[PDB]
């Protein structure tokens, strides 16, 4: 859906800015700095399971650029592996606030924000 | 769930640059320029569905910011009518899409399309 590289790379960076909202805003409530609404946090990562998806189309071949290193492209298997586990990270978290488990749901969200990183070492420009 | 105004603004403009791809990946095939796989576009204006409703939260009171109007906030009740309704607008195109209905598809495209332009017209800086 890209008509050149930059068309690409703007899509991903708009789609990461906003699981990072997604994502991040929930740090209060894992914290109980924020109150547990199960409801709303259910809801907010319904919203952050369809973004979790969204970037990795994204990265297709050719469309360097941006803050992403070469090496998402030079070994396509194991950038797809870290996708993917980020996406099964993403359904611990999913099964956690759909049960309205408040302790699951801080387990899943350290391990979900570890995967962020894990994927930013290997694959992002400082 | 924004420290600043300017955390807003950015939210709203990714939010807005994702529901334009996913809106506008589909004019090829309304025009009939890319095949109409009724399952690929069932799936894409799901997403198209839920980013939809997210640019709205980011225009929050005192949101004041990137190329926004202040009249979004001088009559809040015209600002929600215009995003209802768009998002109304994005109903009929699931539905057509949900339907594998090709020629309703087309018909709500150009009915989005329309809204998407209405608020601007009114809501959008030039
Ligand atoms: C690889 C499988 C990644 C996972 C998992 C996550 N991110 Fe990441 N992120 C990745 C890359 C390669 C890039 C650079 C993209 C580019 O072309 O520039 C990024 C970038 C971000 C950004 C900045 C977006 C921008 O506005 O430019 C943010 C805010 C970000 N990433 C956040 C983020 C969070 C919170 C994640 C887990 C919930 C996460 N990313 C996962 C690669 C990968
Ligand atoms: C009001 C109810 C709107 C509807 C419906 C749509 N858009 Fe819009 N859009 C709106 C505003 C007020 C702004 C400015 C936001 C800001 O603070 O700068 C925009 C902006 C965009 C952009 C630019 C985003 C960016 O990268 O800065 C795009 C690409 C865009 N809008 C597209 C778009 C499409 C395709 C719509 C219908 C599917 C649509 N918008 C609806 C207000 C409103």
């Amino acid at each position: 859906q890209f008509a050149k590289p930059e068309d690409a790379v703007k899509y991903r960076q708009s789609a990461l800015t906003l699981m990072a909202s997604h994502f991040g805003r929930m740090t209060p409530v894992v914290k109980g700095q924020a109150p547990y609404d199960a409801a709303q946090i259910k809801a907010n990562v319904e919203v952050l399971k369809t973004l979790s998806a969204l970037p990795w189309a994204a990265f297709g071949p050719g469309t360097e650029g941006g803050d992403a290193r070469p090496e998402i492209w030079s070994d396509a298997a194991s950038f797809k592996q870290k996708q993917q586990a980020f996406q099964d990270n993403i359904v611990k978290l999913s099964a956690a606030a759909d049960a309205g488990d408040l302790d699951k749901l801080r387990a899943a969200f350290g391990d979900v924000g570890a995967s962020c990183k894990a994927c930013h070492d290997a694959y992002r420009k400082k």
